[PDB]
């Protein structure tokens, strides 16, 4: 028999003996170095385990939602001790068989396998003393010490032993639940060298460094960290950048989203996109609505590797493809993702939890070919910011703000999202798929599923993340809106019972969405629906409480809304001076501060003439900075009203 | 509002003006050539479409399962004018719309778009003369000719305007299934050259000829149909080889298939398969319980368009792999797999309905990377043919026929597919995923998904198939035998509930499956409950009824069991002669009459001493023939004591 066959099968990898101050016992090795034990079997600060002391670095008792102990104690051995990750083999819920096994292991009882038949679940148990709960009963007269004990059938690891009566046995049912699950973070990871790939480089140390104005403005943000050994952190790093992959929430597209896709897809045919493919110079060198590639951002593998970047493969004027297409006939596309650490300006918090943001990037043979793909579609996008895309991607807040108020409903709301791309569930790709699949691009969903699927080469290891919408791939901004944009409806439909999508006016960039209705809906009531979709929602703008959203308090980009003092209906984009203070202290290569300086003041006037004189005033307290062309209020307002 | 403009947009593309021999009627354009009007606007065999006449390839008129009416004609139009594919757009089921717009278009009424409210469902409806059923009402004086027109809401075209009683307007809903869904065969296909593939050349001409022994046996197979303008065809061929795909009948894996994933996975745990990955040269140059990498089959993708052979790669000796990780490094994996038609010989039949058999080769990579992968699980298989692996994939019958019957349980049971490999659901893949996740291989199940989802280049066409067993892969036969021991557990505890697996013995070679219980099972039951999972089961030997299987009567490779007469418990693999004859009367390369005739004895002897001596006699009756060093009776009967 296959099921006896089993239980040897599971034990000789699986179960070891381990010795506490209270004897022998039987110990199953669930996955790395946790193991289970009786919770009777006390485990103290170290352990005795096949001969030798073995320290506990931490052990947990367990209990049911009611407060009911279960009688299982999850230890943790500090020691390079890998178990068989036998997960998979414990039963996600309490589990009955007909013909179960007891597997027993100590110096008393060597190498025990009971065929102790049907094995039923007993419910409220009173074991000697301590009451207990999810337990399982077979008829052998079970003799003392042989708990710790596992009880199996072919291929499942179903209890644990920990007592009887004389007459019957009893265990504690085992659940997958019981061990932090794997589904999340990671799907698998390993040594690089050991699957063809090369290690990745990265710069150890920041590009950001004080500017000229350091001093003269006020600001607490820093550089990110970047390494390991970082006396800023105070926390491990390697662990804490990787934290941001939750895992799968959801595989399933639900009615919900099966409805908000079918609104949605449904108001993109207004825009009539074009369902083409766009050639490869156009995909490459830019055309009408499609800015060329980013010369800035990596190359991706193989191409960091080989040392060759982006310029040195196009001829901005000459629009060269040849290069680019033999590039494509050899190294294919659907390629790993460079991982590389973004080096940027963090909280104090970020700084010291290692809240580092990681940059994913495609391979620029992924980045051609979805633009090839998908470049018609983004054009659109982009020559439509607005209500009918949802879309704000590609916009000029300077004009854009003044027709948002026009474009959006008479009721507003919105709410902030908490790692948003990572928490985005597989199920949200195959709505995303549906809304391409309805829009006419159904011909290649196959490239969604490369978002979704994507195996990282971080430095040292590769890994594959199955979920989450990655930072650095062509598409990633418009995707996420459309994503948003499914995501709302969903949470509308879903609370708000019977709603009326045609009356939803939302706009989303990224994770960012500011949204309508003609009725106050109630964000809160929505966070909450948002939690069964994998979703972390809070209330806008690191709000307290979720309040009333008002347009004198909602925010699109980082910006405000502030008509003008001339035209009522001119919207200023107000960009908190905060950040733009922030932002001023730091420079990576301080021979652009002109250059930096301008940008800032585009986005500082519209604060106000009083407050963008101070700006000026101050930047202009510093040598460096009084050397500087410098735009006057005047100047911008003025050629902001003939902007329009 | 977004409902009315996409009432507009639909329209735009998807509706025109139909004139039959009883007026002007809108109509609705739903697929390629496929459109939809009312059934008393009775199509005949031509139609004037804006403007000019256009004939009626075929048309359809449609009822429900008690054959009541819908009011709903599907013709067929004979031209190059291809309609958006809008099937998405239509729902799954009868949809109500508390928001409806009539879509009418005809001289009469150019461009009308009318906002008729609330869409419910009437349910039986007397519409004049003839009561029809599946129709909604919407409450808007429809006057007399908006027949044909359609309704919408928002993102979608939800019914078919046929008639009212002056009050209100009715509507013959529509659903998807009413158009052959798209789910099958091929997901989406299109031209090489659009997206950087390679067209593929294919030998036009068959390199079968008829033998020396061609008169000498009788037979009737002949070569299988290679190209469009073979003269035996009775049928279109391009379309009859593809029509293998039937496209998806599962997407999730039930709980009767996780329980069978639960048992096999379990019972391939007491064979302790090395988890680890295989070193490259053991991957290709071969070791224990692998067999090197075939020579014979294709080199794939791009090594055919590159013209480079796997003997140019490989050194049969000197076991160098820099030249393969070479390759590895620069064109990855992952790659499309170039597609064939198998040369070989067929039946009356499948010559006749172009049925010839397609060879999708899997690229050298793939091939190797994938032995890399599961080396070490294919050598356990190969070196356990039995009731544990549940696989005779690698087993040498003229001994293993002995042991079959040892294995076996009391009661055997059996039965044929019907285009197994292509018939295999996503879910059986999924299946298959999670007993490798179990047995440690979860590490790399990503090559599960590649062969479930695949794209292949034909001749001219590339396209992707979601779904179905490639046939030229690195470890089809032992995923396919692995995954039928997931369907007949799965089969089994759904129809005899509450089996016991532990007493299933049964051994798969791919689609092939000798199976066994104590109790007698009900193969018609079996095959039954197989419909459900996307499967066509009928009885053993293309019987006519399903039977009971005896050892007298199964069949496990094309073979049969009998027991020897001087030894009882040895038992010879019995092919059948004619299979014999059938084979040699073709051959490939006339240089090899000597090594072909040679293992057709090795076969053919178990028939029986007086058989086999027929059989020399009949190859010694040509000139061809008596010039052949062929073992005698004797000579083969004795080694195949000793062989054991
Ligand atoms: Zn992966
Ligand atoms: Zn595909």
């Amino acid at each position: 028999g296959p099921g006896f066959d089993y239980a040897v099968a599971m034990a000789k990898r699986n179960i070891v003996t381990a010795t506490t101050s209270k004897g022998e016992f039987t110990m199953l090795g669930v996955h790395d170095n946790v193991a289970i034990l009786p919770t009777h079997a006390s485990p103290g600060e170290s352990i005795v385990i096949d001969g030798k002391e073995v320290a506990i670095l931490a052990a947990k008792a367990l209990a049911d939602q009611a407060g009911t102990n279960l009688e299982i104690t999850i230890i943790t051995l500090k020691r390079n001790e890998k178990f068989r990750d036998i997960r998979p083999h414990i039963p996600t819920q309490i589990t009955e068989t007909n013909d179960g096994v007891l597997i027993v292991n100590t110096s008393k009882y060597p190498n025990m396998y009971v065929p102790v038949g049907a094995v039923t679940e007993q419910g409220y148990l009173n074991l000697g003393g301590r009451q207990t709960a999810r337990t399982l009963m077979y008829n052998f007269p079970t003799r003392a010490g042989q708990a710790g004990g596992v009880i199996t059938c072919t291929g499942k690891v179903i209890g644990m032993h920990v007592g009887g009566n004389g007459s019957h046995g009893f265990a504690a049912a085992l659940k997958r639940s019981y061990f932090t699950q794997s589904q999340g973070e990671i799907q698998w990871m390993r040594p690089s060298k050991e699957v063809g790939y090369p290690i990745i480089n990265a710069p150890s140390k920041t590009k950001l460094e004080p500017s000229a104005f350091h001093y003269v403005f006020e600001g607490v943000k820093e550089p990110a960290v970047l390494t390991k050994n970082d006396p800023r952190l105070k926390t491990d790093f390697e662990e804490a950048i990787f934290s941001k992959y939750v895992g799968n929430k959801i595989t399933e597209v639900d009615e919900y989203m099966k409805e908000a896709v079918d609104h949605y897809a449904g108001q993109l045919m207004s825009l009539d996109i074009n369902t083409e493919q766009m050639c490869l110079e156009d995909a490459m060198y830019g055309t009408d609505g499609l800015e060329a590639l980013d010369l800035s951002t990596s190359a991706g593998y193989p191409y960091v590797a080989m040392g060759k970047k982006k310029r040195d493969i196009l001829n901005k004027q000459t629009r060269d493809t040849k290069e680019m297409q033999k590039l494509l006939d050899t190294y294919g596309i659907n390629l790993p993702l460079v991982t590389y650490v973004k080096d940027e300006l963090r909280s104090k918090t970020k700084v010291e939890q290692g809240k580092s943001r990681l940059i994913e990037a495609s391979s620029l043979n992924d980045s051609v070919a979805m633009r090839m793909a998908f470049g018609n579609l983004y054009a659109a996008f982009h020559k439509n910011p607005g209500v009918i895309t949802g879309s704000a991607v590609g916009c000029d807040p300077d004009l854009f703000w003044s027709k948002i108020p026009v474009l959006m409903e008479e009721k507003l709301f919105a709410f902030d999202y908490t790692g948003y791309d990572a928490s985005l569930s597989p199920a949200w790709f195959e709505a995303l798929k549906m809304v391409l699949e309805k829009i006419g691009f159904g011909d290649r969903v196959d490239y969604i599923d490369y978002l979704n699927h994507s195996h990282h080469l971080y430095k040292n290891k590769t890994y594959c993340v199955k979920g989450g919408m990655p930072s650095g791939c062509s598409g990633t901004s418009i995707f996420n809106s459309m994503i948003n944009n499914l995501i709302i409806r969903t949470l509308l439909l879903k609370t708000y019972k019977g709603i009326d999508l045609d009356h939803l006016k939302m706009i989303a960039y990224g994770d960012d969405v500011i949204a309508s209705y003609p009725h106050e809906v109630d964000a809160s009531l929505l966070a909450q629906s948002g939690k069964d979709y994998g979703l972390t929602m809070t209330p806008a703008d690191k709000s307290a409480t979720f309040e009333t959203v008002t347009w004198e308090n909602v925010t699109f980009l980082k910006r405000f809304f502030r008509a003008d003092e001339k035209y009522p209906f001119l919207i200023h984009p107000v960009m908190p001076m905060k950040e733009i203070h922030e932002s001023i202290r730091w420079t990576k290569d301080p021979r652009n501060t002109q250059d930096h300086v301008r940008s800032l003041c585009l986005l500082a006037w519209h604060n106000g003439e009083e407050e963008y004189n101070k700006f000026l005033a101050k930047i202009r307290s510093v040598p460096i900075g009084r050397a500087l062309d410098l735009p006057e209020y005047s100047t911008l307002y003025d050629r902001w009203l003939d902007s329009f």
